[PDB]
DNA sequence: CTGCAACGATGCTACGAACGTG
DNA sequence: CACGTTCGTAGCATCGTTGCAG
């Protein structure tokens, strides 16, 4: 199966392989997507609510005016050149939606060495698939469980759209003697490596001194 | 024109981009196109709703969509969208199309022809070509130019009134120079307007050149 | 059995959109 | 607010493969 990808809201056109470009042709589009109760077979004329979702073109190609999470699925076209010539096209469909730029909330202006502080919560909105969130300090990324470094993360799918919202709250115990003017950022690393990662603006709180 | 050029094969779907438009509805944009089907200027909307919904329908993402092209679809296509706000963007498209005829055929081809005089060598025929395109003769693989040394071509173009397509015929006759190649090779080559594609050649003919009985 | 042709697949380049900077 | 740079996306071209005919 040939792997495929496109942006939600975008049109989609699947080429039927080995099939007459002009009608009438003998061919079958059978697919299973989030819009299907089972394998669904759409005909040359097609019919039903499916004409508003995915339709067969006079040239034998299947088409979707707007693709959505609901459409991730399997698409197979078994077609008849003339008779009995037969070739079968096979596609595997992943989709995606680029979320709004990441934001740190509840970020710290000041913080104190030797113990934990709330650095902030990096928050992404409107992503599919969900993807990952990471943090970095002055150019380099950070890992939990190492030298008092932890994370409280979560993911939530907006009911209407089906997209995702990821929260990541950063917390660290600053070494005493370190960088008093440190810069932190968060980055959204998408599930499908379609685009490069997106990074929040930095935060440069001031490390202060206990007694 | 500010119009960019687009060229498509007949029968295939085309999709035109609306520059700087909302990717999801609701969107404000309206297409304008004067072509074969449009009486003058047809304006199309994201809602569509006319008889054009089975022909030209604006997609949810703003682009213009044609299920399969046809000759009548040749013309200019423009869009006006508003990037909110109030940013506003344009598109100018010239769209032409084409069809490719079957491999040209030869007919009425001389069994053998004789020198020192004109001869009916035959006729090339190409059907289903668009735009019209042309038929060029080649002797041995080298061009044959009319008006020059007994070389003549009786030519026509017949447009199928229904398919709006072209049936082509080119009849070549030649006066061979006495004492020429006794087994010369003719071919015929159809060519279209742009490098929209390559050239199609007819299976050659290798007639026998017989000399005139002495007087 | 061999050659030629057509179709499909991949790679490349150019055009447009976005993002950041001054 | 504008200009300029970069990423992303889309189209054209190239090459290889498979099919078909001689």
């Amino acid at each position: 199966a040939q792997n495929i990808t496109a942006r939600i809201g975008e049109p989609l056109v699947l080429k039927c392989k080995g099939a007459p470009k002009k009608p009438p042709q003998r061919l079958e589009w059978k697919l299973n997507t989030g819009r299907t109760e089972a394998w669904k077979v759409l005909s040359p004329q097609g019919g039903g609510p499916w004409d508003s979702v995915a339709r067969v073109l006079p040239n034998g190609s299947l088409f979707l005016p707007a693709v959505g999470i609901q459409d991730e699925g399997i698409f197979r076209c078994q077609a008849m050149n003339r008779n009995g010539k037969e070739t079968k096209s096979n596609y595997r469909v992943r989709v995606y939606q680029i979320p709004g730029k990441p934001e740190i909330v509840d970020s710290a202006s000041e913080l104190t060495a030797g113990v934990p502080n709330k650095v902030g919560t990096c928050v992404s909105e409107g992503s599919y698939p969900a993807g990952t969130l990471s943090w970095h300090l002055d150019g380099k990324p950070l890992v939990p469980n190492e030298k008092g470094v932890s994370v409280k993360e979560q993911t939530r799918r907006h009911p209407e759209t089906g997209l995702f919202t990821l929260q990541s709250e950063l917390m660290v115990t600053p070494a005493r003697g370190g960088d008093p003017r440190p810069t932190f950022s968060c980055s959204f690393s998408p599930g499908l490596p379609r685009h490069r990662a997106l990074r929040t603006a930095p935060i440069q709180p001031r490390v202060w001194e206990p007694v």
